[PDB]
């Protein structure tokens, strides 16, 4: 089998991608944040603090004929960001782009910080990390590409993001009219649960590439890209009147300036982010200070590719027996 479904940014700054998951029977739409960092599908829904829901699509369990409440089970999440939810546990029938998955966890949210009420276009996550990284106790559950995962023509997904534009997730097969030249493979570390990585250096513009090795985690869940502060100064370095703000919590640059590219090494192939992937916008409404999409990874503990640097590249999420990591251009 196979599934194909397409991602569409959130807003303007491709903040977020939501993907629609149809659940239960007959089905419940649902737009979904695909997250390769985090391995809960969890929901908000008729189950979640009134107050704390504001515009999200839920999901009802008892209007599905194949929801089954999965006895004692809880869930409970705390991201790195901060943001937080937590829940109950049903399995039901769970469909992406066609590809269905009967008997998945489909967390219900009793609570979600503000964070999430907040944002009224992500009705809830669909993690795609290792299952080892799951939530749910006592009895631990699988991702839906775990679930799904034996029944794929080939054990693989695809993150296909785009920039200011809708994308496309794949499972079970790669689409050779995706992307450029061919994908190039890197092993992957799955002791932490991620999608862990080692990318083989950067390059700046139209700089010499730097030969280094830079740790880090594959994360569709994360909208920006987290390096090194000695890597993240000498890309800033370039840009007339950027600065690091510890008010605004990161980089800023000037909204006059035009950003130079930034290339990351996957083995001996180069991935290169056009400079305007690194626009955030300003950093308040109507300001001419704008934040930039590479920020240090100095205090998070680890290095995160997230959208920015996934989007300018068609990513292969293998999980073979040996879980691998492969980049094409596009
Ligand atoms: C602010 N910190 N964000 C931390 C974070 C974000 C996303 C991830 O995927 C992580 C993974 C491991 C550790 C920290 C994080
Ligand atoms: N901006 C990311 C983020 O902060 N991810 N953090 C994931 C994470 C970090 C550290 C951990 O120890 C985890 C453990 C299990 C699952 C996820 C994580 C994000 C993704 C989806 C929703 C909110 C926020």
């Amino acid at each position: 089998s196979t599934g194909s479904a397409t991602t569409t940014p959130i807003d303007s700054l491709d903040d977020a991608y939501i993907t629609p998951v149809q659940i239960g029977t007959p089905a419940q739409t649902l737009n979904l944040d695909f997250d390769t960092g985090s391995s809960d599908l969890w929901v908000f829904s008729s189950e979640t603090t009134a107050s704390e829901v504001d515009g999200q699509t839920i999901y009802t369990p008892s209007k599905s004929t194949t929801a089954k409440l999965l006895s004692g089970a809880t869930w409970s999440i705390s991201y790195g960001d901060g943001s937080s939810s937590s829940g109950d546990v049903y399995t039901d029938t769970v469909s992406v782009g066609g590809l269905t998955v009967t008997g998945q966890a489909v967390e219900s949210a009793k609570k979600v910080s503000s964070s999430f009420t907040e944002d009224s276009t992500i009705d809830g996550l669909l993690g795609l990390a290792f299952s080892t990284l799951n939530t749910v106790s006592p009895t631990q559950q699988k991702t839906f590409f775990d679930n799904a995962k034996a029944s794929l023509d080939s054990p693989v997904f695809t993150a296909d993001l785009g920039y200011h534009a809708p994308g496309t997730y794949n499972f079970g097969f790669i689409d050779t009219t995706a992307y450029t030249g061919s994908i190039t493979y890197t092993a992957v570390s799955t002791k932490q649960g991620f999608w862990e990585w080692t990318s083989t250096g950067y390059a700046v513009g139209s700089g010499t590439f730097k030969s280094t090795s830079i740790d880090g985690i594959a994360d569709t869940g994360t909208t920006l890209l987290y390096l090194p502060a000695t890597v993240v100064s000498a890309y800033w370095a370039q840009v007339s009147g950027a600065k690091s703000s510890s008010s605004v919590g990161g980089y800023v640059f000037p909204c006059s300036a035009t950003l130079p590219s930034f290339t990351f090494g996957v083995g001996s192939a180069r991935i290169v982010i056009p400079g305007d992937y690194i626009d955030f916008g300003p950093i308040s409404t109507g300001s001419s200070s704008c934040f930039g999409g590479i920020q240090s990874s100095a205090g998070i503990g680890i290095n995160i590719f997230g959208d920015v640097a996934l989007k300018a590249a068609f990513v292969v999420f293998n999980g073979a027996t040996t879980p691998t990591l492969g980049f094409a251009s596009k």
